[PDB]
């Protein structure tokens, strides 16, 4: 099967773009990444630094995640971010989305040997 840390880069790497391409973005990539397959995945946030610059945020603040397990970390640095969003027209199998671009903080959970982001918790 796909791993974890695989699935971590193909649902919110994209290293290819500095910042959201165009209004259309989030239309194209959601559908790409095989994120409308079973149903519209209503919110996904992808992010535009290079991979060892997102695997470094393991090693940076540690906070509590959302779910209440303490294997999150927080990034010291803002960093180039997408937002994808489900729009009211919105209706399977014709996923449709809002494209919003931010420079935030990011929080990732991080796991394994070696320890790498599995799921992406949150934006600060």
């Amino acid at each position: 099967k796909e791993t974890a840390a695989a699935k971590f880069e193909r649902q919110h790497m994209d290293s290819s773009t500095s910042a959201a391409s165009s209004s259309n973005y989030c239309n194209q990539m959601m559908k790409s990444r095989n994120l409308t397959k079973d149903r519209c995945k209503p919110v996904n946030t992808f992010v535009h630094e290079s991979l060892a610059d997102v695997q470094a945020v393991c090693s940076q603040k540690n906070v509590a995640c959302k779910n209440g397990q303490t294997n999150c970390y927080q990034s010291y640095s803002t960093m180039s971010i997408t937002d994808c969003r489900e729009t009211g027209s919105s209706k399977y199998p014709n996923c449709a989305y809002k494209t919003t671009q931010a420079n935030k903080h990011i929080i990732v959970a991080c796991e394994g040997n070696p320890y790498v982001p599995v799921h992406f918790d949150a934006s600060v």
